[PDB]
């Protein structure tokens, strides 16, 4: 079963590439396992594979850490996240979130149900579990719970059956039979938690599955739109109808492959203690725990020798970023060029700790246009801070066609060289506003409204007549003839692979 | 003599330092030497050394590129900075800027007038040397002329004699025995010229100095208070009176070591085309070519074999960057100071093209103010912008004592998570812009008004009780001695030297 439909298959794919540590000594899951997963997201190292989990009883569980974080050599940087899409390991940015991107404008290709698979291995009751006796990670040593869910999907369904979203939202162990997690709007589990409230009827059917397909996670981590059905939508990605089984004790259909399978119900009335969490911008507040929406487990459900996917999030580089961030910025682009503006390319800077956007313009059109900064900066950030899409992006900036926007220093060059902080930006303080960032929840003003701006660094004659510069560099400087000369005589000169 | 004290044996120390690759056969000053010295630059190669250029006559001359730009390591990164100040080769940026700024609060140590030096080897006269016959460089392809100062020092006196300013101001040639060159307020050139202009009597006498001391030339790329000779702030930095010799034709003083010294006036009344030229941002704008000061070279002097320094400057990094952008920050750190305001350290980072200077805060001091972020965002900014030493820098980011500000990531780390838009920044209008930014000289509002901001990334508890998160990374989410196996079995399990 190739990689990106199948787990336990893309677990192999990283052996074979070279881009596994296999650990078969024992690991504490209480702060250990995700401090070396932490160094390997810090450094661009191999991805752990935990065999040897202290506390693992019957089964459950291996970790595998940091499945979506960076390499370290610039060639196949971004290979893990090729591995989750069947794509070459050498794949550009641009190539990654262009395959995200691909099911948007193709008819869904809906999941097909078979009667078994290897999630349906191992099973325990209602009497035969504790989740507070599973091996569940302690990421960071101020965590509020025990973050059993870093890199699971959520399932759950409309009322009328019409809309199935998977998602990831973190989750802790509450009890032995319960998490509390995150469930905030604008997300779709908590669009979908509304309409349940709404009825007032019964609490929210609900899955969770871990180590599902890779194809599967990365739809999970991005923003496709509202009432949209992710199954489908990785189907028509990948031409392959997914493979589902239905729960034992509800009517979702889970990935039949799955490593490790949660059922049971998310409540539209009940709450319980979540957080503090260490958190993708970089960030853990001791203490700040917040009531959070409250899961009941009744039955789990595994495949021999099950492998819990972990995400130790925080500082640069993680899932958190190269992962929710990018495939944000992805949406974006597809958003804006669906709203008529001339955006080529969106990148979610890793420098901005995934808070900016940076959009490439296509300068050709946008002379078209025959418009002002100040008119287009309001249009754009009208587009993209009114959508869900927008949600988690703090500031926008735009570039013009020269600018690489998946090169964050070429990011940062024009941010810093062609928009005049105040004249060149606008601040939009009637938008929702993400309140993990720091500067929101715990800053100055309210956590959920405002302290959005687009900046922009279009050059003045970019809207008129053309750029009117020529770059201060080796590239642009210097005529073609004297750049190659350069190069051919660097070594002999006595100057210092692209693999490596 | 030292290399801190004398140019020719700061050369032998890079080559000793395996920092210098000397090119022995014929390079076109015409844009080959400063292609391969731009390649140097953006990529922390080997200065280079060009023994043999293509129009050099009678000894005028050789070039030195790179002078004062990075090695690739990171343990010697500043290492060609160090070697201009007799400081070991690992210094760091704080070692570097302390150098600087200790001799703020040292008596001066005035120069000796000293009989002869090197610099008087060979002489040209007003019959003698044609500036456009010499092998002045091509910088840029689109350059508005050859700029034969971009690293020599130019040297004039207030006219009552009690003020002698040493500065890097470029200038390029104009005709067989002038020069055109940027004088621009608020800069030391400027206000002597004024001072001369008011008095309109005469020309201003003015030597150019190529090859000084390195330590002269550090202080000479460095806003050392108003009224204050940096030949004395020299002395009292590096413990040593130095060594000057009277030029033939004027009667200013020049180091006696110096390569190549031009002797003749600075025009009261005389301007010519100046520029365009590939600047510290890293832009040219083609034919913007403005009418600029202008200078009469009545006689050159200069050493056996003489070697003309040259920046190659533009994007990244070089010595606009290395020298004015931390040297500016290195001031800015002291006039806060001076000012009660609880700032430790400054720099001004690169991925802000020094744009930007980071203030590292004293929270501990800050707490006992008992403040808030407008009112302190507001007194740093009327300290700083209004302040020459604050010229060239559009924003300031405060940040608290976790944050090193010589660490470009962490900087933009803290701003980006730390600094809400908007509402944690407060923008000046009425202060004096750094025109040759693009987004001034070139954008969309006044070219020398305004476009300044102070941007708060100290969080609200650093005003009041104390920091009140840990960081989610391996350093502060985990024990020491978690920490400490981690590193003890890193390479055991399978994953992967400071000098490299
Ligand atoms: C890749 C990834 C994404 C997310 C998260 C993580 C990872 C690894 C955690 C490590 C678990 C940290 C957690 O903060 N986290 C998370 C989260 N979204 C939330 O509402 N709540 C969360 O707790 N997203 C982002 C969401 O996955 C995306 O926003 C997605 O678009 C949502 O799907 P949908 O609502 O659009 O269907
Ligand atoms: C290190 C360095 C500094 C400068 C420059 C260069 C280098 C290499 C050039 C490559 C030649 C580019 C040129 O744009 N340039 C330059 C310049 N200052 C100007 O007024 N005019 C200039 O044309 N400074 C900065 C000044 O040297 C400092 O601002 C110093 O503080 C001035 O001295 P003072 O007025 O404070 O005495
Ligand atoms: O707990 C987090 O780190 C996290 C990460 C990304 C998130 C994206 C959207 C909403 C909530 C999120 C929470
Ligand atoms: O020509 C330049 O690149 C340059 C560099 C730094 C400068 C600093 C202050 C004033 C003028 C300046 C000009
Ligand atoms: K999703
Ligand atoms: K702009
Ligand atoms: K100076
Ligand atoms: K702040
Ligand atoms: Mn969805
Ligand atoms: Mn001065």
């Amino acid at each position: 079963q190739p990689a990106h439909l199948c787990f336990r298959s893309f677990v192999e794919a990283l052996k074979v590439d070279n881009d596994l540590v296999e650990i078969n000594t024992p690991i504490d899951p209480n702060l250990e396992a995700a401090a070396i997963t932490r160094r390997v997201c810090e450094t661009n190292d191999k991805a752990p594979l935990f065999n040897n989990l202290i506390g693992m009883k019957n089964g459950l569980f291996r970790i595998l850490g940091a499945p979506g974080s960076l390499r370290k050599s610039s060639a196949d940087r971004y290979g893990r996240l090729a591995r989750h899409l069947a794509l070459p390991p050498t794949a550009s940015m641009r190539e990654i979130l262009d395959k995200m991107l691909s099911a948007s404008d193709m008819p869904p290709i809906p999941p097909t149900i078979v009667p078994t698979g290897p999630c349906k291995e191992n099973s325990l009751d209602d009497s035969e579990f504790d989740l507070t006796e599973l091996p569940v990670p302690l990421i960071h040593k101020s965590d509020g719970g025990k973050y059993i869910q870093t890199y699971g999907m959520h399932i759950v369904q409309s009322p009328d059956g019409t809309w199935t979203n998977w998602s990831i939202a973190r989750a802790m162990v509450h009890d032995k039979n319960h998490l509390t997690g995150l469930v905030i709007p604008p997300q779709h589990i908590w669009q979908i938690h509304q309409m349940w409230k709404k009825e007032g009827r019964s609490d929210v059917p609900w899955a969770l599955a871990f180590g599902v397909p890779p194809a599967a996670i990365m739809a999970s981590s991005m923003p496709i739109p509202d009432g949209v059905t992710e199954a489908g939508y990785v189907g028509a990605m990948t031409g392959s109808s997914l493979e589902l089984v239905k729960c034992d004790t509800n009517d979702l259909y889970v990935p039949a492959t799955s490593e490790i399978v949660l059922e049971g119900t998310l409540s539209i009335s009940e709450t319980g203690p979540e957080g503090p969490f260490g958190e993708m911008h970089g960030y853990i507040f001791p203490g700040d725990t917040h009531l959070g929406a409250k899961y009941k487990v009744n039955r789990i459900t595994y495949r021999n020798n099950a492998i819990m996917p972990m995400s130790s999030c925080g500082r640069l580089t993680d899932e958190t970023h190269t992962m929710s961030g990018s495939l944000a910025a992805a949406e974006i682009r597809k958003l804006c060029q669906q709203n008529d503006l001339p955006i080529t390319d969106a990148f979610a800077p890793f420098e901005s700790q995934v808070t900016w956007v940076a959009l490439r313009v296509d300068t050709e059109k946008l002379r078209a246009m025959k418009t002002t900064s100040e008119g287009f900066r309001k249009r754009v950030g009208d587009v993209v801070f009114n959508h869900k899409a927008g949600y988690t992006i703090h500031r926008l900036v735009l570039v013009g066609d020269d600018i690489d926007v998946y090169e964050g220093k070429d990011v940062l060059w024009a941010f810093s060289t062609r928009c005049r902080p105040g004249m060149d930006e606008t601040l939009f303080e009637d938008v929702r506003g993400f309140p993990l960032i720091p500067y929101m929840g715990h800053g100055n003003g309210p956590a959920h409204r405002g302290g959005k701006v687009v900046s922009d660094a279009l050059m003045p004659t970019e809207y008129t007549t053309g750029r009117n510069w020529e770059a201060a560099d080796f590239n642009q400087s210097y005529p073609e003839d004297l750049k190659q000369k350069v190069l051919d005589n660097w070594t002999k000169m006595g100057f210092s692979h692209h693999h490596h």
